């Protein structure tokens, strides 16, 4: 196997991606260093899949091994990393300041916007891993339904972060919350989109309230790319609705300039590079990486196997429903139209009006339609279904 030795002076860090058709493993020789955010254990082998873009930091030096082909491998001199530990600091002060004021604390909520492809998710996975590492434990919230790091795409999520993501497979997923919107763009439905991020804050507020380590741990709040039009809109609703204390803009001077005039003035608003490290994506790109997610939702990792259930469904046991004249509820009778599709398991019991603003257990994929036997075959993460009321998605997946 072919291997590439690194030397990563102090402030440093090795950017790679994997190759087209290969895995690259990586080891930390020497020294410290951290991944996005995690720290690495000194001999321990890390192993990444093919496609991957990754760069691995260092704040003291380290020495480290890279075995597999690399598309691309540098150790860039320059990043905007202090940047953010900058903003963790900051959030930290803010904790400490409220929590000698409540002797509950509130914590700090920071609000990422900009265009696609300029670092975003990886700017936020950053920040929470740095507050775990403090003691602290932080909310995440994903509003990306093009691109969503929680639950499937076409989604609105959050996460209570008590452990350091892991440096393959991100975040633990443990007993997320999570909303259905049912599109890959906002633009196919506005309103409802708005209506959903909405109802997502309102729920946070009430849960942290019976927990003193996640009211005072605050929140992490990742956006869409949609800037232009209706999408300059959009930002501004987020922003009040989550009540932000900060919001982070990477990459968009009009954008900056336009939101400087419009946001009330104690919002802190902090203009940001993207890192040299980002790549452009394209269309396909985008799309190829829908499908990926899905496929991980029921099925896991390398690391942490799921084994999920290939079971059948008779149509009278279960309800079908789509949303969208905009957001109103429309009943479904199942024809072929619905295979391959996702469907949500709604925690709502009934198929009301409140099956628009409930969250959700979890998903399944719709891989057969049997319009003569009354019955559809469904992937499944648990053994029986959690919810009797299925809520269409119009985002499909060949599996
Ligand atoms: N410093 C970096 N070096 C190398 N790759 C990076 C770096 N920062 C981010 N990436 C990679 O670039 C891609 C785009 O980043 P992402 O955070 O998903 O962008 P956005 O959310 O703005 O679309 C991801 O594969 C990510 O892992
Ligand atoms: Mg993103």
């Amino acid at each position: 196997e072919n291997v590439q030795e690194f030397v990563l002076k102090e402030d440093c860090e090795l950017r790679f991606a994997a190759g087209d058709d290969s895995d690259v493993c990586l080891e930390l020789v020497k020294g410290y260093a951290e991944i996005f955010g995690t720290e690495l254990l000194l001999n321990k082998k890390y192993t990444f899949p093919a496609k991957s873009r990754v760069a691995a930091f260092t704040w003291k030096g380290a020495t480290i091994e890279l075995v597999g082909t690399t598309e691309s491998a540098y150790v860039a001199e320059s990043t905007p990393m202090v940047i953010y530990l900058n903003i963790h600091a900051a959030m930290e002060e803010v904790r400490k300041k409220r929590e000698e004021q409540a002797a509950k604390a509130k914590g700090p909520r920071l609000l990422l916007v900009g265009p696609t492809d300029v670092g975003k998710t990886t700017v936020s996975r950053i920040l929470c891993n740095y507050s775990v590492r403090q003691g602290r434990t932080p909310i995440f919230v994903e509003l990306d339904v093009g691109q969503n790091s929680v639950s499937v795409p076409g989604t609105v999520a959050a996460v209570l972060v008590q452990k350091t993501a892991d440096v393959i497979d991100g975040f633990e997923r443990n007993q997320p919350i999570v909303f259905n919107f049912g599109h890959t763009s906002p633009s196919a439905n506005l309103s409802l989109y708005e209506a959903l991020f909405k109802e997502m804050a309102t729920t946070l507020n009430a849960q942290i309230q019976e927990n003193d380590e996640a009211k005072i741990g605050g929140m992490i709040i990742n956006t869409c790319g949609w800037v232009d039009g209706e999408g300059y809109k959009c930002i501004v609703k987020a922003a009040s609705a989550f009540e932000v204390d900060v919001v982070i803009v990477l990459d968009h001077e009009r954008l900056y300039s336009d939101l400087s005039k419009e946001l009330p003035e104690f919002v802190r608003l902090t203009h940001v590079p993207k890192s040299g490290g980002v790549e452009q994506r394209t269309g396909q790109i985008r799309s190829k990486m829908r499908g990926e997610n899905v496929h991980r939702y029921f099925y896991g990792t390398r690391a942490n196997n799921l084994y999920p259930f290939t079971f059948d469904v008779s149509f009278d046991d279960v309800t079908l429903c789509k949303i969208g004249h905009e957001t109103k509820l429309v009943i479904m009778e199942p024809s072929a139209d619905i295979k391959h599709h996702l469907f949500a398991f709604s925690r709502s019991t009934k198929a009301d009006e409140n099956v628009l603003k409930s969250p959700v257990f979890g998903f399944c994929l719709v891989t057969e339609v049997d319009l003569e036997k009354r019955t559809m075959s469904i992937l499944c993460p648990q053994r029986t279904i959690p919810s009797k009321v299925l809520v269409f998605s119009d985002i499909t997946h060949l599996d």
